[PDB]
């Protein structure tokens, strides 16, 4: 919710993008810890593995916040402005409005 | 009122000719009749004119309603077109709309 008050002239395929980067940048920490958890140096045998690293089983706040950085209106506002005069060039009661019957 | 709900899309500068038509025109009613009032064939001087004509001493309906058949609007629907065209390309609240404030 507090990413809906923040993102206010994004188009929807904008922040399906940005879920995505965000999804991206967790992958990014994933295989980030598994490139350094077999690299154990002084590698004992000894207390086995029985409990899981689990880095990152979901998004966290700031891989959202992190991939927020990037986000990017797609159309301009002239364009929205371009669809708005289409409106008014549409008649949308292009008229004189509000008149009554005789009694 | 009639005049009201007949007269849409007629302009402030329109139907103030149509008052000087209907005026008009009744001043030529006037002068007809002050053309042929003074025509008077076997003028007798008996039955002198202590009772006045008074023809029109006021507008009538037909002359607004043959004036009425001249009406012209002034300005055009590309015009008006123009203008709104011109209102949405002023801001207007161009933007978000419909927010609230924290708790």
């Amino acid at each position: 919710e507090f990413l809906a008050k923040m993102t206010n002239g994004f188009s929807g395929a904008d922040l399906t993008e940005i879920c995505q980067r965000a999804c991206k940048l967790a992958i990014r920490e994933s295989i980030e810890s598994e490139i350094r958890r077999e690299r154990e140096r002084q590698t004992n045998p000894s207390a086995m593995e029985v409990e899981e690293d689990d880095p990152v089983p979901e998004i966290r706040r700031d891989h959202f916040e992190e991939a927020m950085r990037f986000a990017r209106r797609s159309v301009s506002d002239n364009d929205i402005r371009k669809y708005e005069m289409f409106a008014q060039t549409l008649q949308q009661s292009r008229g004189f409005g509000s008149f009554r019957f005789p009694s």
